[PDB]
């Protein structure tokens, strides 16, 4: 069938139109292999979208795709035990590689494993609030979380990667917090901005939490935990079992021993293979040179994008880490036309403007998608010359504030909107009826 | 290369929660598994009748399973940049075909995700911001507190104990307040006619009816309660859908599946490719003529035969249910358990939950090994345990039944002084609250 064939059959069972087709390039995936995908008329194109992030070394990679396939084959998939020998062999594996680690738990998402965090610090501690920044998932506690301010009907206080607002919260009413929860978030803060939050969290006898189910294994090849941000949990997801859905939630011995009482499940959490996958991953991620070959073609990928756009005149900031770096442009439109037509010209940029290498690219991949980008670039501008600034002028400091509070939620100013907000949330939170709680389990109430 | 000793003290130090994983459970680990056997690390076999903790209905390793999901693991992959894929519209199609309430479907991970998509989902296609709940959908502190009868505000969600009394009586009272009703159906102590009600009821007051088959949509029947004859807007598939392999599917009225793009539901995993494929081999087999046929006079077998040892003993006991989920309900709730972990020794894994999962896999000499097992653990037991085996004969008290239904999965079955006076209790705090003060909705509501 081709792509129009399978969108009507698509949209009549099964898709939703913006997030499935109209949202997205024009092409549905076949097979894909290294750093290539192939469509349904056999359009080759190079991924930068990771797969959403789901994948690290790259597609079908053959050491972690002969261990899921000899796990399924020769043993077996899902069990009436909980326990497996790949599941310790995989948790002992992490306890060493990583210094939160003292025990690890399993889960299929992201979204839950970030979820299981909350609850389990929430169940070590006996406390009810949890302050956040970032994303963590698509439930609606986690959602609203991504905005500062506080939801009493969840226990949750987003406090927009905000300094300030984080040490006044902790003063104000730290006793009642349960843990801290942030997405690190690596182009607009450095390693210290996390270090000095984790050391005020410690300081207040509170739980420091790191979701790095997107920067787990593209901050560096430890996440930024391993870059040197202590923490008492760190949750992983995309790319631990490269595409494979498995997920990760390790920490300190007392939370993660709060499983039994806080009554977490799941008939999935035991599924096997994954596991065997995210060994074989591992394996991968600590050969000599291999992680540092994929940041090179970062590098690469980042330093040519960088020169393309400044050639055209056009206001840019490329930043953060080599596997995970950001593309920020002077407008939200005209990303997303220069990546619609790439794709004329086979690659899949992410157009969220984050940019994800993988382990399988080489110069060639690198180079080819540098070329598609050279001739997007190329062909939006002149065809809609005031689609941006091409007078070779620098991302004004309004742009970059502004950015960084829409893309994810972070409260960089310090000026009297932002300071009327943190004492408006504190205040909110320190006089409410103390008698209406979220339901939790076990109950605190 | 690792024994059970060993095993589970690397899991202590490194994974394992004390209870659920270890002291919780027979002491023994899988090492891999075919059909309905089960080996272990030291060599001994077990036939299962866990199903998995449900979550197989062919049995382990089946082939036509391993096969689909093999194939597109190693020669296509597993997870793409675009979300569509061809095996994803096959499953859809092929759901959309076998199931009255499927115009669309969405698949997830767990089931515990694919109910809280349901609800998602409906809230955001009504726009109104309370459910009614009945059964265990997950393990979210929402899932958890709805199987206890009563309101949480923080959550908007009402438990109403599978009482149809209740059902009514909150939908004349605030049913434009209800954005859907959702139940996981219990077909030991109720009918399907009982289920039939409820939609009914539900279509009355133009409030979604959302059936949570994660754990019955294979073994009430082989398309489920659903499928033999209760209406529903919303159907959600989980445990068996990929025999062991995660996945889950929520299918239903067009207008509530599309609601996806406004609800901000999203997943990176959903469109994992493998499980779809697996799940499109599992529905090959169920349709296969006689599979499941074969599967339930198994299931028959075992029951018909549990329940012969047990009346043997001159133990009161209630063997019922479909035969693929079937519940073995006993004086007491010590009693069972010590048999099961008794018959662990002979080589068996019963549902320590009592209720007995068997798979296509079964054949005549399955069953009655496990029958063999159970005889000797329970005259074992029995002789051992007068404190918890009584041999006088008799049926289960209608106390006993009563006691058991609340417990096990909060049905409010009495018609009294106690029950009714709670039902009021409850409408009234729904109908009473402070309306400014409501949960975290996404469309908001507020
Ligand atoms: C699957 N959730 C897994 C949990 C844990 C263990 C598992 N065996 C299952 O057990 C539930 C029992 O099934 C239930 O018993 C009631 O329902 C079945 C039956 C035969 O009708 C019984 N008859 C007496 C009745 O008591 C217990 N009340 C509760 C137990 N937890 O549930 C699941 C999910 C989550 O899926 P996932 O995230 O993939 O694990 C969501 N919804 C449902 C309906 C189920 O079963
Ligand atoms: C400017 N710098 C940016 C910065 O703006 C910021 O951008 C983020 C995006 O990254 C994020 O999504 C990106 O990842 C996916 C979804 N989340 C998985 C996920 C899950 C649940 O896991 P599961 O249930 O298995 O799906 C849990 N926790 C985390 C941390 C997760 O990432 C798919 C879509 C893809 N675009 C957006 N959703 C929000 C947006 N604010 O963060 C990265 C950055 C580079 O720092
Ligand atoms: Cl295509
Ligand atoms: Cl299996
Ligand atoms: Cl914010
Ligand atoms: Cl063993």
């Amino acid at each position: 069938m081709n792509y129009r064939e399978l969108i009507e059959r698509a949209r009549r069972t099964t898709a939703a139109e913006e997030y499935d087709i109209s949202g997205r390039y024009p092409s549905v995936i076949a097979h894909a292999e290294g750093a290539w995908m192939t469509d349904l008329s056999g359009n080759r194109y190079v991924d930068l979208t990771g797969a959403d992030a789901a994948v690290i070394l790259g597609y079908r990679h053959p050491a972690v795709n002969e261990a899921i396939t000899r796990q399924i084959r020769d043993y077996g998939t899902t069990f009436a035990s909980t326990l497996s020998v790949p599941r310790v062999e995989l948790a002992e594996r992490m306890c060493e590689r990583y210094e939160c680690a003292e025990k690890v738990v399993f889960h299929k998402t992201g979204t839950e494993g970030t979820a299981m965090a909350v609850r389990l610090a929430r169940a070590a501690t006996g406390r009810e609030l949890v302050l956040s920044s970032g994303y963590h998932g698509w439930h609606e506690w986690q959602m609203a979380g991504e905005e500062f301010g506080y939801q009493q009907s969840t226990g949750v206080v987003g406090f927009g990667y905000n300094e300030k607002a984080l040490a006044k919260m902790l003063e104000a009413f730290g006793e009642q917090v349960a843990g801290v929860i942030v997405s690190p978030e690596v182009l607009y803060f450095d390693l210290d901005h996390y270090r000095r939050m984790s050391a005020l969290c410690a300081r207040y006898d509170v739980p420091f939490m790191l979701d790095e189910v997107y920067t787990g294994f593209r901050a560096g090849p430890k996440g930024v935990h391993g870059l040197g941000v202590p923490a008492d949990v760190v949750v992983l997801g995309k790319g631990l079992a490269n595409g494979h859905s498995l997920a990760a939630v390790m920490g300190r011995r007392d939370i993660i021993d709060a499983y039994d009482v806080s009554g977490i499940q799941g008939t999935y959490t035991r599924e096997v293979p994954p596991m065997a996958a995210a060994l074989a991953v591992f394996e991968v991620l600590d050969t000599p040179g291999v992680y540092e070959h994929a940041e090179a073609m970062g590098r690469r990928l980042a330093d040519g994008m960088r020169e393309i756009l400044t050639g055209e005149g056009i206001p840019n900031w490329v930043g953060g880490p080599a596997l995970m770096f950001d593309v920020v442009l002077p407008n939200d439109d005209l990303g997303w036309e220069i990546y619609k037509t790439a794709h004329d010209f086979g690659v899949y940029f992410e157009d969220s403007g984050t940019q994800l290498v993988t382990a399988a690219f080489d110069e060639a991949a690198v180079d080819h998608a540098l070329t598609a980008f050279r001739k997007a670039t190329r062909q939006v501008v002149a065809d809609r010359p005031d689609i941006a600034p091409t007078s070779g002028g620098e991302l004004t400091e309004e742009r970059k504030l502004d950015f960084a509070e829409e893309a994810f939620g972070g409260l960089l100013r310090d000026d009297e909107r932002t300071n009327a907000l943190i004492d408006e949330t504190i205040e909110k939170v320190v006089n409410r009826d103390r008698s209406i709680k979220p339901v939790l389990f076990p109950a605190q109430n």
